[PDB]
């Protein structure tokens, strides 16, 4: 299965499915609230806030599991706008591990 | 394309990129030293404010400039190097 996630249009991860664990290293409970930019280098977080400055691909960026190690992840986007007194957006994420061969 | 803008923490402008008149009907010195909030669609005020003043982003800030000649831009804005000026890189939609 695709790790399933949410973010607020700040990156806190708003939700993420349990098998975080799995893949991540992480239980879901210890990402939820967190911002996506803390489990990620430098180089990644320019990278994934590029994404959304402009897409042909998903995004695909390094993840510092619990361990310390990374795995790349390759992330589809959909991003939920709704207009209401303010306009809010909500970033759904489809994510898998590209796994070493 | 991008226009480059640096703001004090107050939302003065200190600098902005020459590409100003192109994009948004001013020249730089029309700018500079005013108030970013003086040339917002005056609806967009409290979510730029509130973007720019949070540490955490990931998605850009989309809002309504006026142009000089009294006419609505879309830009979407965002922080492009981080009592801390804010340099931010900004583009009409
Ligand atoms: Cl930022």
């Amino acid at each position: 299965t695709d790790i399933h996630a949410v973010l607020a249009s700040n990156g806190r991860i708003i939700y993420i499915s349990a098998n975080s664990k799995l893949h991540l290293g992480y239980l879901q409970g210890e990402m939820i609230g967190s911002f996506l930019k803390t489990f990620l280098h430098e180089e990644d977080q320019f990278l994934v806030e590029s994404y959304f400055y402009n897409h042909l691909m998903p995004c695909t960026f390094r993840f510092i599991k619990k361990d310390h190690t990374i795995v790349w992840v390759e992330a589809a986007v959909e991003i939920v706008t709704t207009r209401a007194e303010r306009t809010e957006r909500e970033i759904i994420l489809k994510m898998k591990v590209l796994e070493e061969e």
